[PDB]
């Protein structure tokens, strides 16, 4: 899985 | 599944 | 397919 | 295939 | 299948 | 045949 | 054959 | 199979 934060 | 929050 | 977007 | 973006 | 996305 | 378009 | 384009 | 993103 992935996680993206900005 | 998926979580996205903006 | 399937598309999320927030 | 698959694309995320944040 | 496809997705598209504009 | 097959066309999609977005 | 196939043609895609973004 | 193929992803495209522009």
């Amino acid at each position: 899985g992935y996680v993206l934060g900005s």
